[PDB]
């Protein structure tokens, strides 16, 4: 099945987390916020994957991340 | 019970989708983001409802919409 | 283990319940929005409290607050 991630990240970590999770295959929205917050629903077997991203690109090196991964009962594509 | 839906939906059709869903009685969030995202919490049996009304306003006609349905353990309203 | 919360909360109201779910060290994060929106990752035995804080703060005094209890399979802290 799936996931839903929610990543609370560093605003100044946030411009290079929005450009390797591309590079990466994932698909994820940034709501706006001063602290930004991410969402992406990623796969069930990808969450491993998606956690390296974010660790690799923000954290506390300085940082710090924040991340809840979230049960889905449907996904949908229109 | 009752679930949660997260709509990614794009800007164009966001417009036309917020004022449809207030005429099919669908209490909805808009968090602003430039591609549109909303958070409407609805009932167990109304998702299919929800779902019709987000693919008659947004999709590939050009379009796109992508959303969950996520799980809720409790409600209130204060 | 944990909890999420989605607190949806008038803007007036929503002043006073950013500082005062400080004080009752709740890391909570806003999403902007004109009815502001609130996410808050809280733990499973800390529900109770926080409902108080919301409904203490905002609802019907005037006021009005509905919130989303979503239940959490991964927390994670870089």
């Amino acid at each position: 099945h799936m996931k839903m991630i929610i990543a609370i990240v560093q605003d100044q970590d946030s411009q290079e987390l929005a450009d390797q999770l591309v590079k990466n295959n994932f698909r994820a929205t940034k709501l706006a916020t001063t602290n930004t917050t991410f969402l992406c629903g990623v796969n069930d077997d990808r969450v491993d994957e998606i956690l390296s991203v974010i660790n690799q690109t923000c954290g506390n090196r300085v940082g710090g991340a924040t991340v809840f991964v979230m049960p889905v009962d449907a996904f949908h594509q229109f």
